[PDB]
Order: C-alpha cells, then structure tokens, then sequence
C-alpha cells in the first residue's frame, strides 16, 4: 500500500467533508479568545484546518487516524454546546452527512 494514493484519497475526502460544513463553523480552531471556557472540558480541540496540516505533515497513515480527528470535530461540538443551538445541530448534520462520505472513502482505501 502506497502513501501517495492514500494521501490523495484523504485530501478528496477531507474536501468532501468540509463541503458539508456549509457555515464553515469547523474550518478553524474554536476561537479560544471568544470562548474562554472552551478548554475546561474539551481535552483535544479539532478543526478542518488542523486536519489539513496533519494530513500534509504525514500524521495520518491509516483511515482511523483521519476519521478519529473528524469525529473529534463532531463530538467536541456536541459536548460543548446546548442541544437547542445551531452549533449542536450543525455537528449532528455533519455526523449524519459525513457518514456516507467516510464509508465510501474507507472502501477505497481498503482496495489499495
Ligand atoms: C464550533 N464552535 C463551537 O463549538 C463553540 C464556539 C464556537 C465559536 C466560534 C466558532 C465555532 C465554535
């Protein structure tokens, strides 16, 4: 299994997942200046920019490495925000619409 096709697949997958975040609320780290209590109960912040950096730093060498960080985006947002917020519901939607994107991408990786 070769690194380059896998990183190509991950790049395409990341773009596809990011397309689902239509408000771009997960594009960059949660602004810790704007939400000072964020780190009280969120242990590992994650966002799509950080994911792209990790990808390009060769930190993702299997599909789980990648999916785990995607799942952190979602779970951190569910954890931090009240259910009655757009932010919470955006994480739900990202989880749901991301599901098929990740499943298809993993099937591709398994054929490598
Ligand atoms: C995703 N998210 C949160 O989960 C919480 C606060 C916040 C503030 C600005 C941008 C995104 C944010």
């Amino acid at each position: 299994m070769q690194l380059t096709p896998f990183l190509i697949l991950l790049r395409k997958t990341l773009e596809q997942l990011q397309e689902k975040d239509t408000g771009n609320i997960f594009s960059e780290p949660v602004p810790l200046s704007e939400v000072p209590d964020y780190l009280d109960h969120i242990k590992k912040p994650m966002d799509f920019f950080t994911m792209k950096q990790n990808l390009e730093a060769y930190r993702y060498l299997n599909f789980d490495d990648f999916e785990e960080d995607f799942n952190l985006i979602v779970s951190n947002c569910l954890k931090y925000n009240a259910k009655d917020t757009i932010f919470y519901r955006a994480a739900v939607r990202l989880r749901e619409q991301g599901g098929a994107v990740l499943r298809q991408a993993r099937r591709q990786a398994e054929k490598m």
